[PDB]
């Protein structure tokens, strides 16, 4: 049981210039649907009632997407576009949405800290979903919530990636529990060489964090500019005997962080859509047989 | 010889809801570059010195895209990201851009009519580029200008589409000239059944229009709700003996009007981009051979 999910959405998306000069990265469509909607939908399916979106001053339009649009709805109703009407009603009815402002892009720990004013006394634990990761099928947070129910404390997420390929990620130092997909976390190493990787478990952008994380984020050594390393806040909770576990995702994943990975997501989803799939698959079938 | 290009961009992209509730269709990226920049570049490559973008009040932001971004530019300089800096300076430096408002989306003829106040004393001919078409590899307007230099009057654009796939388009009733890719236009049929199509030449969204089109757009019978169609204006000029020719494009084209056509564009470009091609091709080889 968490009721509040936090989405850190305050980057620029340099890798998507020049589009992200004018469009927030999180509003970019996967086929026809903004990435932020796909992440809100995952959060709702795992039981979120509220979504706190952390954004920069210039990207406040992310949240405006989740507000009703009576005029557009009326216009669409008047033209009998009932299918398109349902699509625009979906995000505003998923859950309650609020914005927290991160004044400057000081990193992920700082972003999470910026959400604390939006929490209530009922928020003993909060979900955190990074919008550049899609984790499929939906439900990693449900597996994580079961871990929290049995062990208390905080829960993280990993992908299983061979050591030869993991050096770009944070890698957990782990030991076994009674469940093979659930590991006790002793720590994390940033970007180990293959030979020094403590495991094949690479950190993924899903979190179920005890409310104690906020106090840990205030107690850690800030960075040069005021960057608060979420990883250091987790290490502090560990040192103070807070239970931290990880669930290993065994499904598919997509990385919306660069245009290449984004395009893979979009093709993957379009090919399953009966409106787009057949005609795109036939086109692709010929396109890739030629230069 | 034209210096002004008009881009009608005032539709809602219904086919891209729910994204187009918040993001103008014409700012959506093809790999990482907004559609509108690709169209602007085609215009500039045909010798346009000015872009008049016709848009709705809701979609004026398509304007800011073409403005300098000082703080963003300085940030990239400071980080030494010379290649990304060039990406964001490309659009503002392509050509002069201005905006004309279409208050309500009453059709393409009405949209073109909205750009008339932006014309100066030398705009005897104007280019029109529909932003949902890409004409590859090198556009077509330079070829159209040559036709206008030979014959006077106005020039249209067609794709060569088999009769059994042509029924979604306007189809020209034509006769031959000396040049196999230039036809004399006698008329245009809307959405003929295959067996009735007067040719395989489907109307494409490029035009080189004599200034006389604005008077034709004033004299044609408005629609049920005030919809002027460019079609009726062209037919009226033809009736009055205005010469109308069409150039048949034989190269490639993309349709950015729907999510399917848009992804085909993105995959086409990414496969030719060395940053994505080889790996994307293999990904695609596997992906299309499974549901
Ligand atoms: O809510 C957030 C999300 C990210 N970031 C930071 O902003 C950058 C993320 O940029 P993004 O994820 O948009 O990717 P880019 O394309 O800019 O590299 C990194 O420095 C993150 O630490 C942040 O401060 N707040
Ligand atoms: O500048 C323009 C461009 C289009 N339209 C009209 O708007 C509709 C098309 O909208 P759009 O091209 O965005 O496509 P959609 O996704 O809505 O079908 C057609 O009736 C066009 O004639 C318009 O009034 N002004
Ligand atoms: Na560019």
């Amino acid at each position: 049981t968490f009721t509040t999910a936090i989405v850190p959405a305050a980057g620029l998306g340099t890798r998507f210039l020049p589009t992200t000069k004018s469009v927030p990265k999180e509003l970019l469509p996967v086929v026809d649907t903004p990435a932020i909607e796909l992440v809100a939908d995952e959060a709702r399916q795992a039981g979120a009632e509220r979504l706190v979106i952390v954004t920069s001053p210039a990207k406040q339009s992310i949240a405006a997407y989740f507000r009703p649009a009576p005029e557009l709805e009326r216009s669409l109703e008047e033209k009998g576009k009932t299918g398109q009407l349902a699509k625009i009603r979906r995000a505003p009815e998923l859950l309650e949405v609020e914005v927290a402002i991160q004044e400057q892009a000081l990193g992920l720990g700082h972003a999470v800290a910026c959400a604390e004013p939006n929490l209530g006394p009922e928020d003993d634990v909060v979900a955190v979903l990074l919008p550049d990761d899609l984790v499929l099928p939906h439900g990693i947070l449900e597996r994580m919530a079961k871990v929290r129910a049995e062990h208390g404390g905080s829960v993280l997420c990993a992908f299983d990636i061979p050591k030869e390929e993991i050096s770009a990620y944070g890698v957990f130092d782990v030991s076994d529990t009674d469940d093979a997909d659930v590991k006790r976390v002793h720590g994390m190493v940033e970007k180990p060489p293959a030979e020094q990787a403590p495991s094949t478990f690479a950190a993924a952008g899903r979190y179920l964090l005890d409310r104690a994380i906020f106090d840990a984020l205030r107690r850690i050594e800030p960075g040069a500019g005021g960057e608060l390393q979420l990883t250091d806040a987790v290490a502090l909770l560990i040192q103070e005997g807070h239970p931290v576990h990880v669930v290993v995702h065994r499904g598919d994943r997509h990385d919306l962080g660069n245009p290449g990975g984004f395009l893979r997501a979009a093709v993957d989803f379009a090919l399953q859509d009966p409106d787009y799939g057949p005609e795109l698959r036939a086109w692709l079938t010929d396109r890739i047989a030629r230069p």
